[PDB]
């Protein structure tokens, strides 16, 4: 028995509500991928199957791009990288855009697998393409990936009778576009991109009522607020560090909508987020685009120099609240953990901890993960008072957020056992 229905909105197309009566933390979807493909960074980094980071990875002996943790996941990987195998070893060297990728794999689904339960409520075939709302500079660009997929699939398709039937790549590309979902690590490091025709259904808000975490290539589904009957379920297609400014350029860009929600007719926090000096705060946006991209292909080491440059400048310096100051103490933080820098990984996740608990209000997965990496920052250190104060509350976030069928839980709860033990010998 569900607890979603899909609906049709007054002006938002399609949509999903509830049921019955929703409460935090309560599950209310749970899907694979229809198809999904490791993201351009993570290539090479983590497994091509389960997106989980290992020292050494196995290749695939046919195309060497495909990379596995396991001879389990080589194995099981294999149905699903069948065809794309003989494409992307006739493409070599030239590897292709994520989307291509992951358009490819929709394809051969489709084509050669049952019917997949993550079309359950919605299918590739009902997504929004919002064809008349795109601009001549995005056809040209979908016009471009259509003949990049057409070049990189030619040894496995030919014609159109390998296409399932009526299938239109333009249209399809359209529908990637506007629903491809960024798949994170239990970190909350992106490592892949998929699609799940079921949870596409889920409009946008920038304060929604439900919330999307990733367990591998599985996505749960939860409510984070109490919810009515009949009530609308949506989710933030967004980072939460971003001013109105910026959703406002995302939303018009990539999925084709004006927000009218109260944060963005008001600007909530967007002075807060923009605090310090602008002339400082514009190099430090800047500069993130590359630590960015060098975060995004795991770089740890030039990462953390480009954030010390900044957070420890002899120049101008920011508040810990600017949105970018707070992201280059985010990418600090996180290099520091994958160097096993742990004192000062500490130093910077502290420094987050009010600006996140002001800009994830509520119960948001990202504020939790990062609640849960200070406290075991802090019991490491053998802080133990305040590493149970943290781990209390990213388990009274990620209970929400996350829950029992997410495994980062019963990461979780082995902290606070360990933390628990060690506060009753003292
Ligand atoms: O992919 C979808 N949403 C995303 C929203 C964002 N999240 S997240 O949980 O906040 C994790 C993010 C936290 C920030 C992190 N970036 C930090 C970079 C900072 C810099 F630049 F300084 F380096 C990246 C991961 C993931 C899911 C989606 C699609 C749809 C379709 C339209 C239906 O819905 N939702
Ligand atoms: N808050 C919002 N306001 C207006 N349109 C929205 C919206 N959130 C999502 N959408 C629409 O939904 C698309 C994302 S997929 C969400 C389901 C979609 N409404 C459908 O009918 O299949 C967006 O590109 C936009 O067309
Ligand atoms: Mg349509
Ligand atoms: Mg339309
Ligand atoms: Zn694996
Ligand atoms: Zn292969
Ligand atoms: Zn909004």
């Amino acid at each position: 028995p569900l607890k979603v229905e899909k609906f049709a909105t007054a002006n938002r197309g399609n949509g999903l509500r509830a049921v019955t009566p929703l409460r935090p933390g309560e599950l209310l979807f749970r899907s694979d991928p229809l198809a999904y493909t490791v993201c351009k960074g993570s290539r090479g980094v983590v497994c091509d199957r389960c997106l989980l980071g290992k020292e050494k990875l196995m290749r695939c002996s046919q195309c060497r791009v495909a990379k596995y943790c396991s001879a389990k996941c080589q194995k099981k990987a294999w149905p699903d990288h069948k065809r794309e195998c003989k494409c992307l070893k006739s493409c070599k060297p030239r590897y292709p855009p994520d989307s291509v990728r992951l358009l490819g794999r929709v394809v051969f689904k489709l084509m050669d697998g049952a019917p997949s339960e993550s079309e359950k409520l919605y299918s590739f075939y009902d997504l929004e393409s919002n064809i008349n709302k795109l601009t001549e500079d995005k056809k040209e660009g979908l016009r471009q990936l259509v003949m990049t997929f057409q070049h990189f699939m030619r040894e496995e398709i030919q014609d159109a009778s390998q296409l399932p039937p009526a299938f239109d790549l333009f249209e399809a590309f359209a529908k990637v576009i506007c629903n491809s979902f960024t798949i994170c690590n239990a970190e909350m490091q992106e490592v892949g991109v998929g699609l799940y025709p079921s949870i596409s259904l889920l409009n946008h808000s920038c304060d929604p009522n439900c919330s999307i975490v990733f367990n591998g290539p599985h996505l749960l589904l939860r409510a984070v607020r109490d919810i009515e009957v009949g009530e609308e379920l949506t989710i933030c297609y967004l980072d939460m560090l971003m001013t109105s400014e910026e959703r406002r350029k995302q939303l018009r860009d990539q999925y084709c909508f004006e927000c009218d929600c109260f944060r963005c007719q008001t600007q909530d926090k967007d002075a807060d987020m923009l605090t310090g000096d602008e002339q400082v705060w514009k190099e430090v946006q800047e500069s993130l685009k590359k630590i960015e991209e060098l975060k995004a292909h795991w770089k740890w080491e030039q990462v953390l120099a480009m954030c010390q440059a900044i957070i420890s400048s002899n120049s101008e310096r920011l508040p810990d609240i600017n949105i970018y100051q707070l992201k280059v103490l985010d990418c600090a933080m996180d290099a520091c953990i994958n160097l096993g820098l742990l004192e000062e990984a500490l130093f910077y996740g502290t420094r987050t901890m009010e600006p996140y608990r002001i800009f994830f209000p509520g119960s948001h997965p990202v504020r939790g993960v990062q609640v849960m990496k200070v406290g075991k920052l802090q019991l490491h250190q053998g802080m133990f008072p305040q590493a149970m104060k943290n781990l209390r509350l990213a388990f009274d976030i990620m209970r929400v957020t996350h829950g029992r069928e997410h495994s980062l839980i019963e990461d979780l709860i082995l902290l606070l056992e360990e933390c628990d033990a060690n506060i009753r010998a003292s």
